């Protein structure tokens, strides 16, 4: 069944009130539900059809009378159909009692058990796995929810809204009633039951001075890992107050960590539920990455609230409207909190590798897709991250003042209602008119960012007239046709630009954002005293392929002297890409022609000099430094190479790294040593609320350099690796494991770091990732060992992802020409699909580039996908995904 965006129609029914009784027992959960319903104006005499998946019916009723199966209703484990003649024509009550089984719900959607916690996950279509409903986001209702359970096992009971009663029940049971008066969609329903321990605090809002109770919950074992999350939550509330002027609406906010979770987290009006790996940390038991991760995920779920309780999605095709906007808000927050340029760079790095790959793949879709089969497959980097860049472009175009005005308009015009992407665009259009002082100005073209798939390519030509002091930038845009649009239209592309004086490194013009609205345009600047070097797409101002057409000499100058972090980073990226493409072709030619000898173009010496210059600048940023000594991601590179031979790419990278290392290793070593004091400072190691993003960037730089030195077998570096393994910081001692791969000390550090990791669930998952990603010739044997000794038959998605996904980035080994790596991951996907289709689809990620590889590896991957597609028991999720991915 395929759902089309253009087919939207309001329900012929209304659900005004939901009254739930959820009774949790050892081997079953009984759910009783009364829905106070009505008939809408759009009703035309149709059957009453409820969603309900996997429910065991004890009984159903209309107005307290039992309905009879076959005669009055049918149920096929997916839809409950009540024939219209038995459906009332005014306000009526529908009631049901069903049985569900969270203890065996390993798909982690609906109501399920995670270790000793019962928790729900209803977005997007999970509420129908709990009870019957018209499970769509535009069905708004009031909720009154009662939960009962064994008191010893489940002392803490949580749901949306206010707890209004707590009571004892015979047999050592207890119950709690929660009433949530404001209307909400059912995907925001949540319930939690467990032996939860917590940290708490009180927050006083900025403008109304009201006290908000903040609680963060986990199992008792890890309660000491809750402090950073609580800090992050306070930080999020402060930010939305300061930047957007928005206060929290309710009197309490709960965050709950659970061990088994399909994604990162979920917002549920006051009851936010998190993957433990995105909420829990301690300096002793977490790598540095956890700290930015918790900050962004807690922020993200928090920024969902204000907008979520005023404007609900009309339908799921508007997903990017809530998610792209919330990621944009999350990124603004994260940039302001970390105060490091690597934060924005890391978002760009992710978009241009993972999301660009997706957008040039058979899975390519606009941020507002035209159809879906399985909602779970729609939560993509395109909808989220390209969505966020589209939301961010409004800010670039409008500036802060008018952006913040269009944002307010969108709320006002749409408060209390459902909205669409057009509603948001209309609101910004009003801000655009006010900014341009022109009520004929419009953003109608901007709507193509929602409807048009594929990554635009933007290219440049320049002209300078020295006598006229006149500089011209000629710009061209193009999007490649694909399966979604035969003809692509030009987009509204904002191009933030500067002009750098090559003679002194100074800005030559004020902040300027070119508005490209045609297929091509020419932008002319007068009174330009000398030929500039253009600094293009500052801040990465549009989600596009940038073809800067600059020389490497110009790129080096930008890298050294430009003011914009992204353009410096991109200029470096572009120098590397030119080099990678050149050496790749030279290696490829030698392979194809079976050459006994051949030449390779060396790495630009002035480029190596510039890297040295930056590394040696004490005033330059450590995180930025770690980027400039790293080649572009493999998934970024592949967008530029047809029929990519992964072996040839691996030889290419090897050559380039060795060229630069042969010149700079002594520099790397010196810096690795000199950075130690500040990077590994222990002054605040036992203060869980003290987080220093610069210091963590220094550790990133040290660990990056150590990797480079280890690969290069720098004299006596093993000494440094061994000492590194003794560091209190897990980022350090896990790095010592992965860099020791090049030495016969590896399995000793394997055992040491395992013993350090095994008693913390999340830390062990980081250990697994480190092992999985290790550059080992015997990695296949090592993975087998992990399966047998550690992973076993765990159904925890964190465990499974930890063991397998990092390995799939091993360019040389995962892409083994035998196809053994493809075969291995396909076996894991098919195995996982039996109990968790959402996670099975996640494990398909390496296959997304299948049609970009050399013809042999294309065939190998295709064979595995077709094998998976032929499994009789294949889930709808996995089938849809592989059908789309293989163009069937
Ligand atoms: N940065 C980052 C990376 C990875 C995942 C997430 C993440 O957890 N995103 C969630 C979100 O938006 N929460 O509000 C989220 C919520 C629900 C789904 N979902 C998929 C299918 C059904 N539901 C997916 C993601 C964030
Ligand atoms: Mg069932
Ligand atoms: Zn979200």
């Amino acid at each position: 069944k395929i759902h089309y965006r253009k087919d939207y129609k309001p329900s012929g029914f209304i659900i005004n009130q939901v009254t739930l009784n959820i009774n949790i027992h050892d081997q079953e959960t009984i759910v009783r539900s009364v829905l106070d319903m009505d008939i809408s104006k759009h009703n035309v005499g149709e059957d009453l059809v409820f969603d309900g998946v996997g429910l065991k019916i004890n009984e159903i009723s209309i107005n307290n009378k039992k309905l009879v199966e076959g005669e009055e209703y049918t149920y096929d484990n997916e839809f409950l159909t009540i024939f219209s003649k038995f459906v009332p024509k005014s306000k009526f009550a529908f009631s049901s009692e069903v049985i569900i089984h969270p203890e065996t719900n390993y798909a982690l959607t609906g109501l399920y058990k995670s270790k000793n916690i019962i928790v729900s996950q209803c977005e997007a279509t999970g509420f129908r796995r709990i009870t019957f409903f018209i499970d769509r986001p535009d069905m708004m209702a009031k909720y009154d929810v009662t939960v009962t359970a064994d008191k010893e096992k489940y002392p803490v009971l949580l749901s949306n809204g206010d707890k209004v009663n707590e009571f004892e029940i015979p047999g050592g049971r207890h119950g709690a009633r929660f009433n949530d008066p404001p209307l909400k969609p059912c995907y925001l329903f949540a319930v939690v039951a467990g032996d939860l321990k917590h940290l708490s605090a009180t927050y006083i809002t900025k403008y109304t001075k009201k006290k908000v109770e903040l609680y963060v919950f986990s199992e008792e074992k890890y309660v000491s890992k809750l402090q950073w999350a609580l800090e992050c939550l306070k930080k999020s509330m402060a930010f939305d107050e300061d930047y957007f002027g928005l206060e929290y609406d309710l009197s309490r906010l709960n965050l709950v960590a659970v061990s088994d979770f399909n994604v990162g987290a979920m917002e549920n009006k006051g009851l936010n539920i998190f993957n433990a790996n995105s909420l829990l940390a301690s300096k002793k038991n977490s790598i540095d990455f956890s700290y930015a991760r918790i900050l962004t995920v807690v922020g993200h779920e928090y920024f969902h609230q204000y907008t979520g309780n005023r404007v609900t999605l009309r339908d799921w095709f508007q997903l990017t409207l809530k998610e792209g906007l919330t990621v944009h808000r999350e990124n603004l927050f994260s940039e302001e909190m970390t105060k490091t340029v690597t934060t924005r760079l890391s978002h760009v790095d992710l978009l241009r590798s993972v999301q660009f790959l997706e957008d040039s793949s058979p899975l390519s879709h606009p941020i507002r897709p035209e159809s879906y089969v399985s909602m779970e497959n729609f939560y993509t980097t395109t909808v989220y991250d390209k969505g966020s860049e589209v939301m961010r472009m409004y800010l670039t175009i409008l500036g802060e003042e008018y952006y913040k005005k269009g944002f307010d308009i969108y709320i006002k015009k749409n408060d209390g209602n459902t909205a669409t992407c057009e509603d948001f665009n209309y609101a910004m259009e009003q801000a655009y008119k006010m900014k341009k002082a022109d009520n004929s100005a419009n953003l109608n073209q901007y709507l193509l960012w929602f409807s048009q798939s594929g990554t635009p390519h933007v290219s440049f030509k320049y002209n300078y007239d020295a006598e006229k002091k006149q500089y011209s930038i000629h710009v061209n845009q193009y999007t490649k046709p694909d399966e979604n649009q035969k003809e692509k239209k030009p987009l509204f592309i904002p191009i933030s630009v500067g002009l750098i004086n090559p003679e002194n490194g100074k800005e030559m013009i004020s902040q300027t954002t070119l508005e490209l609205t045609k297929e091509s345009d020419t932008f002319v600047f007068n009174n330009i005293a000398v030929k500039p070097i253009p600094s293009l797409f500052r801040g990465f101002s549009a989600p596009v392929y940038i073809e800067d057409q600059l020389t490497d000499e110009e790129r080096i100058l930008l890298l050294k002297y430009d003011s914009d972090a992204f353009v410096r980073y991109n200029s470096c990226t572009n120098i590397y890409m030119k080099q990678i493409l050149m050496n790749y072709n030279e290696f490829l030619k030698a392979k194809n022609e079976k050459l006994e000898s051949f030449q390779l173009t060396p790495v630009n010496a002035q480029f190596i000099d510039a890297i040295k210059y930056l590394l040696e600048d004490p005033h330059a940023d450590a995180g930025f430094k770690s980027y400039i000594v790293s080649l572009p991601q493999d998934r970024y590179i592949i967008n530029f190479v047809s029929n990519l031979d992964t072996d040839v790419l691996a030889d290419t990278k090897e050559y380039i790294y060795k060229q630069i290392g042969d010149k700079l290793n002594d520099v790397y070593y010196k810096m690795f040593k000199s950075l130690e004091a500040k990077a590994d400072d222990l002054t605040y190691f036992n203060d869980e609320s003290h987080v220093d993003f610069d210091q963590m960037n220094m550790r990133t730089l040290r660990n990056t350099l150590l990797s480079l030195l280890s690969k290069a077998q720098y004299p006596n570096i093993l000494n440094e690796i061994i000492e590194h393994s003794k560091s209190p910081y897990p980022s350090n001692w896990l790095t010592s494991l992965s860099v020791s791969a090049y030495f016969d000390k590896y399995f000793e550090l394997y055992d040491k770091t395992y013993k350090l990791s095994k008693d913390d669930e999340l830390l062990l998952q980081e250990w697994l990732k480190t092992v999985s990603r290790s550059d080992r010739k015997d990695i296949y044997e090592i993975l087998k060992k992990l399966e047998n000794e550690v992973l076993k038959d765990s159904k925890n998605p964190n465990d499974i992802r930890a063991v397998y996904l990092p390995f799939t980035n091993n360019l040389r080994r995962f892409h083994d020409i035998s196809g053994k790596g493809y075969k291995l991951i396909a076996e894991v996907i098919t195995k996982t699909d039996k109990f968790n289709p959402m996670v099975a689809t996640q494990l398909c990620e390496p296959f997304k580039l299948w049609n970009k590889l050399d013809t042999k590896r294309q065939e190998l991957m295709l064979n595995e996908m077709n094998t998976m597609l032929q499994e009789p028991q294949i889930s709808n999720n996995l089938k849809e995904y592989l059908l789309r991915l293989t163009n069937k």
